[PDB]
């Protein structure tokens, strides 16, 4: 409104100090990744999710975290809420595979209308706002001590999607096992695309790769949360993809009774 940018600016905010909070825990050298309360894990999730709820509950929305203490009777009133995974991808963490990303989204009448995703050890940052656009900004680890502000992030940032041409098809998968719901649904788009390729990439980046034109489709035939999509899938509708329901024609759907997603696939904008 004249405070929606702000609003943008405190989740993008939110999100990279959660990424210092997890990357000083995942760069310790006395950092136990063989460890439960006291494994890194749980205290670098736990750090992330003090530090952005103490920016978004400043802020006048609500916040629903994977970290937080509630009953749908609390949140199914709040037609505006943030949904936050301050730490997605337990597997890329603890493995020290690298991609595991910070998703905060601002959902309002069900439909995430802003997120920002952050993959803290590549310093990539992601984020978009319903009506203005979806962006990537790499090599950022915080913001300057002055003058920063949203128009000047958009200002800086590449807008979604980035332009390079391809004539093949691309499909992206976890880097863990997958299902194999999605792996027969791979396996048909293998049969049905001459020219195919498959990629992978941890945690919510796979859905940034739908919003950057790296990858033409990305089905999770699995069970994942909504906090754990919401984010990515703000940055895809401003990208002009979207995150459908599997085998219908509705997007995901937020602050649900039950936060399990269905299955879901991320694509171009339907005709
Ligand atoms: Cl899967």
């Amino acid at each position: 409104n004249l405070y929606f940018q702000s609003n943008a600016m405190a989740a993008i905010d939110a999100a990279l100090k959660a990424g210092e909070k997890i990357l000083s825990i995942y760069e310790d050298p006395k950092s136990d990744f063989e460890i439960a309360d006291n494994s890194p894990l749980t205290i670098a999730d736990r750090k992330a999710h003090e530090a952005i709820v103490a920016i978004l509950n400043e802020t006048p929305f609500p916040v629903l975290s994977e970290e937080g203490k509630m009953d749908y009777a609390v949140r199914r009133g709040w037609d505006t809420l943030w949904i936050v995974d301050p730490l997605d991808g337990t597997k890329e963490f603890i493995k020290r595979n690298g991609e595991f990303t910070v998703n905060i989204a601002l959902v309002q009448n069900a439909v995430p209308v802003m997120g920002v995703i952050y993959v803290p050890v590549k310093k990539e940052l992601y984020f978009a706002v319903e009506g203005t656009g979806a962006y990537k900004c790499s090599g950022i680890v915080g913001l300057e001590d002055e003058g920063v502000t949203l128009q000047q992030m958009i200002e800086k940032s590449e807008r979604m999607p980035l332009a390079d041409a391809r004539d093949h098809f691309i499909a992206v998968a976890s880097r863990s096992h997958l299902t194999p719901e999605t792996e027969t649904y791979i396996a048909d788009l293998k049969k049905k695309h001459g020219n195919v390729e498959l990629i992978s990439s941890g945690s919510s980046i796979k859905i940034c790769l739908v919003a950057e034109g790296k990858a033409d489709v990305y089905p999770r035939f699995a069970p994942t949360m909504e906090w754990d999509t919401a984010a990515g899938h703000a940055i895809a509708r401003a990208a002009g993809m979207e995150v459908y329901q599997a085998g219908k024609e509705e997007p995901l759907r937020y602050n649900k009774e039950d936060l399990l997603n269905p299955w879901f696939i991320v694509e171009a904008k339907r005709e």
